[PDB]
């Protein structure tokens, strides 16, 4: 496989290692962290999540990778693509998504490997558009969406459909990106 690496000014995008479950678990496990998503998440279901990852680079050579800071620390969380395939009216297309430990919010990090991600999804896989999607409460994250320069229509709001009709976190705002906005910026 050899998945490529990316690089940023301080942040290293890279695939995930075993050492990695330890510290993605205890964020997966931060009230902090999980707060705008239903639940905290047990080892057992964080190291699930890491499972999907894996499979999803082995794929498709991309997926949300883990963030390496040299110099600083080994794990700071993910930032990267994954492959929308879900019954929603935006499908199919590829997402942007996004986790660090507290420690490392307000640094712009979120921020740098974010605009690493998408320099790849334009630049080396030439997507024509890369969405993002999060809870209206949720702030920091769809703060970061808009400073990325990815717009949100209210219309395109919508009920993720891996949740129940009447799920309190249901309710999604959907951000875009295309090619041409990005190259814009
Ligand atoms: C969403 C999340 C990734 C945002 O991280 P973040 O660190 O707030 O975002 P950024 O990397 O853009 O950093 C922005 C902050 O750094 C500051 N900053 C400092 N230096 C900066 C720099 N060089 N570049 C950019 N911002 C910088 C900004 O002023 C801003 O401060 P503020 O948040 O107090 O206003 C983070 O809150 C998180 O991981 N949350 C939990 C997981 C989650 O909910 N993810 C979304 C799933 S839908
Ligand atoms: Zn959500």
């Amino acid at each position: 496989s050899a998945i490529s690496e990316l690089h940023g000014p301080r942040l290293l995008l890279r695939a995930w290692r075993d050492s990695d479950r330890e510290a993605f678990a205890e964020m997966c496990a931060d009230p902090q962290v999980m707060e705008f998503f239903p639940s905290v998440l047990d080892r057992a279901q964080s190291d699930a999540l890491v499972d999907r990852v894996q499979a999803h680079f082995a794929e498709r050579g991309y997926g949300p990778w883990a963030l390496e800071l040299p110099g600083e620390a080994a794990f700071i969380g993910f930032t990267g693509l994954f492959d929308v395939t879900m019954d929603v009216h935006f499908a199919p297309t590829v997402e942007i998504g996004w986790r660090l430990a507290p420690a490392y919010w307000g640094r712009g990090l979120a921020r740098e490997a974010a605009e690493t991600a998408l320099d790849f999804a334009f630049e080396r896989l030439r997507l024509p558009e890369v969405v993002a999607f999060t809870t209206p409460p949720n702030r920091r994250s769809w703060g970061l969406m808009e400073r990325l320069g990815m717009r949100r229509d209210p219309a395109e709001d919508f009920d993720h459909p891996l949740l129940a009709a009447d799920h309190p976190m249901r309710r999604h705002i959907l951000y875009r990106v295309d090619a041409a906005r990005w190259a814009e910026r």
